[PDB]
């Protein structure tokens, strides 16, 4: 069916009067009424509205095609605005905080044939790496609805591992993309920083300087040529983004390749070991030049990372929103980032800060000569829906053990692109193609994704 | 004569065989020994060798031109890691600390054929207004040596301005490029950020967010033109800079103008108002579209930058080295950044930086529709030599006023253009090159630069 | 010379034999007929006249001196009715109107021995800071005939800065003998209220209850003796004058100075702020107590009196006299006032006139714990000859901001002594005296007067 | 007999044993208890405070004088703050003001030895030539009390009067002490601008330019002598009074008079003619110079004082304190100001203000060659009560053109000393010693004061 197909295939199809996008969107909103009270992904979903916008679009064009997303249903984020939506967070005192204005992303992609199916579920702050929530409630895994669906974009990863939507948007401030993805088996692209506008109407969190060079806004997809369909839409730098930068994408015609095991300080297990060395084969195979060994020390990256966040989170962000935050998530920041709390001096603060240019000012000279690093997402396979729930310190910090692969990436502002075996690809900011033409690459040679099904 | 010569003027001289890169290098280190006892301006000249550099590539070359600044003298701040030249930083401990390597900046001029003159002098931290160093000294004002020559990079615009070399190189963190341009009456560029990549074989600040953000490498320059041609040389990216952004450079067709004057709370002199005006009159006779009364209310940005800085330089920078700096330069910054300290207390540093966001957003969309500004840099001539000089935290309030159109350039990034008559072109990054040619098209009518000689 | 000489040394000169009076006389009208086409400084001179009244003394008096002006030449403001010189008020339609009788200030200082040269230039109603007259043009002044001499009294101050009056004579509403006197580089003082009368043959203002407050009669000088004599002549009580109070003359021992910058609002240029820095310093070197951050908050007090001033010029004043004006000085008067314009309801105005009795309770109050107000009159050196032309709303507003600290000593009745700096000493009324002493005394620390050739 | 006595001849009791402060406070105080139900002159008193204050004294002092005022009971107006004391302004709304300090005024008088014995009853803004308060109510004349005890200080009048208080003082923006000292049948003095500092913790009125040109503060006396002395406290400037000028008082040797009649359109009725006419001859009999139909044309300053004062009264005053005033005062204001009130073009405020200085340069010139210019002040003994009520326009306008001697000495800011006769005298500022003078020469050949028992 159109569920389980590309968004060219979907487009097709259209072109060819086989179905209206009418029926694209409807067969989606059915679906999700089988399958989303399982998985609990979509939070707020736009069917009677969206089902307009099908109509008048099939009227209008008709076998024409739109835009490059004509036809293409999509999941948002709770986090990216959308107008007859809310900017819940996932906080019940922010029910009601309906939005008037579609953030700039939202706008390019619907723009260019939207498809809004509806709101994806987050975490309470969107700063958890389980998504649940006090107001929705709990994501699960459409693989096995037992496990955790991901890490703030988790529900996004939902709706497209349980083909509830072709395509979906989320945010990697601390691999709050990249992991969920792994996790649900989806695609996933961080965007580096300067790629993607971020312009929000009501925003999760300030417009701190961490985020402006950590966190990103980027697509989930199962497909490569899907990731790159969207990126390419989203894509482009806006003058009211000041983070926004009006330099073109690059790519290098001879990436020398890189395999980051243990220069991060993760637990890894030898199941992504193998799906990593596995990784490594097929671009070899690709005629890619991957190497091992040669990726100098970035052990203390994720933690200045869990520093800079964890500080800001614990003394300045929870005293306000732990108020209506789960004390799930409450007490998973004090026990997880309450370690590397630098404290309210910020000599501190600034001090982690600078470690940050000192590993980055190497990290950069690196990619000069390995321009792409393969690396283990998760470090664990799919955890239990109880990873998180007030487990205690040691227990927390084993965890971030073995999540240390994902925060460097957000750190050093570097684009991240997610594999559905959970293995990553990050290179050059800037280079976001490099990623997703070696990830065409690896599409066929590697396992094809399949729509998941809580049947 | 070569010391009054464009980089124009001397590599078709150069070409017509009428000079030698010698006789220019010879020229300039002849003047230096004449003025530099009163400017002070330069503090390590490299003479023989550079002398040399000009006989060889007078050899090799001959009438032809090896690029854009061969047989080009230059000043070259301090604070840049030239091959063999002190890095003091202005402070005496550091008085026998060699640069082995060229900063990237250093070799890629030099690479354009530019002749290293000589070191020039700075202030003991690079952070003041006036560039009074407890290793090398006071540098005065070419013009009078009664003034200022400005800080941070004061030495290179009075080398400018006094003929001792072509053009010059610095670093505007507060407006420590264009404010000793616009007081020694010469040209200076700060670059937007991204434009122009800092590798530092020693470094004259930490890798702070701060210098990140608002800190760049820019040019000095008696003609519009001969800044380009080092904008031009200096400008592209570098991988290891990670600040260095690969962008295009660009242009706007036909840019509207907005004039600044109290949006930023500054006093401003009649005659730097006066000069406001002329420029502005110049603008519109260039055919320029200048409105007025549009710029938003941005006077917490000055304000907002001296928090920054201010709780920076004081709880951290000067308990380091804050005992080797001269008694002038640490009280400066404690009477005038005193009063912006945030303290230590962490959650006040990051509620600034988001008032930084909520500014940076509101100017970013006013400057699609009026592109560039045209402000008063210091909004006061060069004052006396003293005026930094133990004055006190309710006098240093009241200087801080005065220069209160400077810091906000620095705040959001942008380049700033400063015109030798102190008036200053502001626009978006990456857009350096409209401010270049802005600044040529009024060139013919606004007053003319000429070298100065204090001795005669 | 003479020109060059103080009264002291002019009288010595008489009575040594040196000199006669005509020889003065004849000096100042030789100086006159050189620079005068260039300043325009006087509109009418009686040379023929007072050579004849010089002569007339040498018969009589000789060697002997009967006044304490005897043998001093003297300007005086067309404002001034002099006998067979006509009281034009600057313009074309009084060109013809001529003057029978001395105003009483014009007689007490003639009756002391002053010789009158001749009638000064002055601006359109007596109501502008740049005098540019219908009938007469535009006054220059002597230091740089590119520059404005200054505000109603300009001749006058133009006349003494280039040693074509000894001594000259004005009227103050505005800053109108402080403001020229501090462009020309002169001394100049405001008597309080009630200490000087005010009797007009053909007045230049309709002695409204605002100029019975705020408006006074005074002189100009290049010595603090000078402004001594010249006070004690003009200064005593008319019972025709009923503005004229009986009360004698008085001097504090010790008087305090406080230091008045941005009190009133003023916009200050950095020159003005370092001349005031000077002259505190000059002080607290003669002995005086100096404090800063002290005086009240006088920042509605600017604003009260352009309200008061500016209501009434522009619906009162301006509509009698508005075709036969420039309209250079009616443009001005609509620019800037045009702002303070409370418009005809009495209810506005009366409460107007409340907010000063207010502001003025409180300085009289604090002037017993600082009697004496050292504050810079104009915020600006001599601004350019076309400041007011046709500046506009915007322009002129920003102009008011930089001459805030004129208008409140005329507000409140209080006298001000304008040094040659652009310093001025502010007192209580009937504290004249005072201000004469401390003058007198930072005089021989501050820089001198000297007298000014434009021709040469 | 104290209630009935001169400064200095309760100074000579005082200091004889014959009598204690105390004494003659209490005296005051009892005399009030009776007489005061007729008048209802004193709107607040403080005799536990004053008798206090007398014993203290004559613990310390005893038979010594502390000061020219020691033993003195003392009368103030509503207008002026005593501390304790409240300041009503004759408006309800005020009862519950009390005043945490003395006025400079009465701060002086006290620390002259002088017992402020309470506080005066006054009209509702001190507004009115009737002594009628919403709180207090009306005040009765002690000689007939059928008759007003007119003007704004019509108390202070008609304690001293009474013999409730043997001095009082009072403030004049219109003929408001001249009028009741002339209606109560004693000496009234009202300074000239400058003399007596206007230091004023609750204001009564505006400090406009108005009350800075024509509004004073003086004494009520029964003799011509104890109004020196009070003059003599009261006088002097302050620096906190902008107003209040460092100038020395000043006399002549010779001076000449000149007789006001009609000068300023008044109507006389044929008894005040009279008494200006024996004033006129007891002013010759003491050997002065005096000078008839030789005033210029003053009648349109009367008019020029009304105009101002009016036009602001109706457009300022009245629409902030109308509805907390009596109908009667609010009404009085209204119709006899409203003929004058000039509206609110600044032009036409600013015309009569340009007009007041032409009229005020020929009376400054003309009071060189007549420095003293005798006149009456009402030119009406005093009416009965009810001749502001109510009585409309046409009717004001008489009233107006009566007492049109009174408000031009307040026009131009000049001093006025009203006999107990109902005669002033003006001079030029500054001058008040003239009036004293002239006053004490006559007061043997004019008719003698004698306290009132209703």
């Amino acid at each position: 069916e159109p569920c389980h197909a590309t968004i060219a295939e979907l487009q097709a199809g259209i072109a060819s009067g086989a179905y209206s996008r009418e029926d694209v969107v409807a067969a989606h909103l059915g679906r999700t009424e089988r399958i989303n009270p399982v998985t609990n992904s979509y939070c707020e979903l736009r069917g009677d509205q969206v089902l307009a916008e099908a109509r008048a679009a099939d009227r209008e064009y008709g076998r024409e095609l739109s835009g490059p997303l004509d036809g293409v249903p999509m999941s948002i984020k709770d986090s990216f605005a959308v107008r007859g939506l809310r900017r819940t967070d996932g906080l019940p005192v922010h029910a009601d905080r309906v939005a008037d204005e579609d953030d700039e992303v939202v706008a390019r992609l619907r723009d260019a044939g939207g498809l809004v199916l509806g709101h994806a579920n987050v975490p309470d702050i969107c700063i958890r790496w389980n998504t649940i929530s006090g107001l929705y409630g709990i994501a699960r895994n459409p693989r096995d609805p037992s496990r955790t669906a991901g890490g703030s974009s988790g529900g996004d990863a939902a709706n497209v591992a349980a083909g509830m939507a072709t395509v979906g948007m989320g945010q990697d401030l601390g691999g709050s993309i990249r992991v969920p993805a792994s996790f649900c088996g989806v695609y996933g692209l961080r965007p580096g920083a300067g790629t993607v506008p971020n312009l929000s109407v009501i925003p999760p969190f300030p417009a701190s300087p961490t985020l402006d060079a950590m966190g990103t806004s980027g697509p989930f997809a199962r497909s490569a040529a899907d990731l790159r369909t969207m990126f390419s839409v989203i894509a482009g730098a806006h003058p009211h983004d000041p983070v926004s930068v009006p330099a073109p994408l690059a790519g290098t015609a001879s990436p020398r390749v890189a395999v980051l095991r243990g220069e991060t300080g993760a637990v890894l297990d030898a199941e992504i070991e193998a799906r990593l060395d596995a990784t490594v084969d097929a671009l070899r195979r690709a005629g890619f030049e991957v190497a091992e060994d040669v990726v100098p020390d970035l052990r203390r990256a994720p933690e200045v990372w869990a520093a800079i966040n964890g500080t800001e989170l614990i003394n300045i962000a929870l005293p306000e929103v732990g108020a209506e935050m789960t004390g799930s998530g409450r007490q998973h920041i004090e026990d997880m980032f309450g370690i590397f709390d630098l404290g309210l001096d910020l000599r501190a603060y600034h001090a982690v800060w600078l470690e940050r240019r000192a590993l980055q000012d190497a990290l950069v000279r690196f990619l000069e000569d390995y321009p792409i690093i393969v690396a283990p997402v998760a470090g664990m396979p799919a955890p239990p829906l109880d990873f998180d729930h007030l487990i205690g310190r040691e227990a927390s910090a084993r965890l971030f053990d073995r999540m240390r692969c994902v925060p460097w990436v957000n750190l050093f502002g570097l684009p991240g692109l997610a594999l559905p075996n959970g293995i990553q690809l990050v290179t050059r900011r800037f280079h976001e193609p490099d990623l997703l033409a070696t990830a065409e690459a690896i599409e066929p040679l590697l396992p094809a994704v399949e729509v998941a099904d809580p049947v």
